[PDB]
């Protein structure tokens, strides 16, 4: 998935 803070990550991704 997208988990990057531009699209809007709210939790700290694992990598």
């Amino acid at each position: 998935r997208c988990c990057h803070p531009q699209c809007g990550m709210v939790e700290e991704c694992r990598k």
